[PDB]
């Protein structure tokens, strides 16, 4: 009825040392996507952007913008700070039907170029996980993308569960 690559132990997912929320705020482009529910379809995903607004209460108003059939779809959610800096939970998690658990963890970032962020959730009793490769520009180096693929494979994800959204100019600018 369902077959999912197991979610990795959170020991296999690093946390960015001394996470600086003021440095991380702003728009990132989703340069890479990987996870147990992600599948690479050659018949290819369009690039979408995500803007992290560091609010005065130190929460993030996360607004994602994607181009879809054929309009600018905006989806806005709230990430509230977790136990330690660099970790977040979903604001108003109870309002999402089926969603019982949700965690965000910033794996690594230099704030001005690249970032890797780990997502894990329990939806309908099924544990899903995802790693997103963020980029300040709509393109990154092969060094950056190769490290993302390497990190994805270390969490048990094969190549067809690792995708690189095609750059576009609509909505995300
Ligand atoms: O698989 C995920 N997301 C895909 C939609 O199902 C996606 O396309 O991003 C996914 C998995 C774990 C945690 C998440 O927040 C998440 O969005
Ligand atoms: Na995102």
């Amino acid at each position: 009825t369902s077959d999912l690559i197991p979610a990795p132990p959170l020991s296999k997912v690093p946390l960015q040392q001394n996470f600086q929320d003021n440095q991380f705020q702003g728009k990132w482009y989703v340069v890479g996507l990987a996870g147990n529910a992600i599948l690479r379809e050659d018949k290819p995903q369009k690039m979408y952007a995500t803007i992290y607004e560091l609010k005065e209460d130190k929460s993030y108003n996360v607004t994602s913008v994607l181009f879809r059939k054929k309009k600018c779809d905006y989806w806005i959610r709230t990430f509230v700070p977790g136990s330690q800096p660099g970790e977040f939970t979903l604001g108003n998690i109870k309002s999402y039907p089926g969603l019982t658990s949700f965690l965000v963890r910033v794996v690594s970032t230099n704030y001005n170029q690249h970032a890797m962020v780990f997502f894990k959730k329990v939806s309908q009793n099924r544990e899903y996980f995802k790693i997103t490769l963020y980029g300040r520009t709509k393109e990154l180096t092969s060094e950056l993308k190769e490290n993302f693929i390497r990190f994805s494979k270390s969490l048990g994800l094969p190549e067809n569960h690792i995708v690189f959204p095609v750059p576009i100019d609509q909505c995300i600018d």
